[PDB]
DNA sequence: CGCCGCGTCAGACTCGTAGGATTATAGCATACGTGAGGTGGGATGTCAAGGCCTTTTTTGCCTAAAATGTGATCTAGATCACATTTTA
């Protein structure tokens, strides 16, 4: 199939690694869709410092919450987290795709549904357990993902100490001491940006 | 029977236009009723304060009883210039 349909009559365009997608305060007047690739959704705050907020891949809905208030602002930033492709279409046309069949909204619905629950487990577990405590789960949260390469004893993820910083939000060397701590304990192993993870499957 | 005289009876249809009448007629007195006017007066209608009950607004109050304060003792986060070191 039905999504044939739906992107059948989209408007389509590609972007380019690390571009903005979406702006902080512009307005709502667009819908988008990742039909390739992989984005980043981050924060901004007084400061400046950024908090990395969640990730998606392909087969994900972009740009949900200004698709029904009139004039709503961009209530996050998403950056680009590789070399990605992209269909939108405004809002004028979903009335339309809502009116003549609603299970385009469904599918938003189910995935927003996974996206504010994680949402609950991410506030939660930000509130209560120690650094260890969330740089641990988080660790097994994107071991989780297609992203995420096979290794014969388990996973291994490329990463910096900055950007896993961002969704924790500490700083990049003391997660460099607790990776220290981790590999004192022997439960995981790391070169660099390539660290490898025991312990899966 | 068959005139002749007299009399009776119809004379198309829808619209428009104007305002409109006239003569002369006695006079005064009696006496009675009805119309336009007063007039107190039941009686109705109004407007401002008081006694029955319930509801509402303050307001007692009743005890569970969870909350709001006391402050010295810590803790697990958080920094910054130098020394590399990794990755597209
Ligand atoms: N809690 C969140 N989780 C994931 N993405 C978010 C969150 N808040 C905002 N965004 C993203 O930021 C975008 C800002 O504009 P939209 O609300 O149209 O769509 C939003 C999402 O793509």
């Amino acid at each position: 199939p039905t999504l044939e349909w739906f992107l059948s009559h989209c408007h389509i365009h590609k972007y380019p690694s690390k571009s903005t997608l979406i702006h902080q305060g512009e307005k709502a007047e667009t819908l988008y869709y990742i039909v390739k690739g992989s984005v980043a959704v981050l924060i901004k705050d007084e400061e400046g410092k950024e908090m990395i907020l969640s990730y998606l891949n392909q087969g994900d809905f972009i740009g949900e919450l200004g698709l029904f208030e009139e004039g709503q602002e961009r209530s996050a930033w998403v950056r680009a987290k590789t070399a990605c492709e992209v269909a939108e279409i405004s809002y004028k046309k979903f009335r339309q795709l809502i009116q003549v069949n609603p299970d385009i909204l469904m599918r938003l619905s189910a995935q927003m549904a996974r996206r504010l629950q994680v949402t609950s487990e991410k506030v939660g577990n930000l509130a209560f357990l120690d650094v260890t405590g969330r740089i641990a789960q988080t660790l097994l949260n994107l071991a989780k993902q297609p992203d995420a390469m096979t290794h014969p004893d388990g996973m291994q993820i490329k990463i910096t100490r900055q950007e896993i910083g961002q969704i924790v939000g500490c700083s990049r060397e003391t997660v460099g001491r607790i990776l220290k701590m981790l590999e004192d304990q022997n439960l995981i192993s790391a070169h660099g940006k390539t660290i490898v993870v025991y312990g899966t499957r």
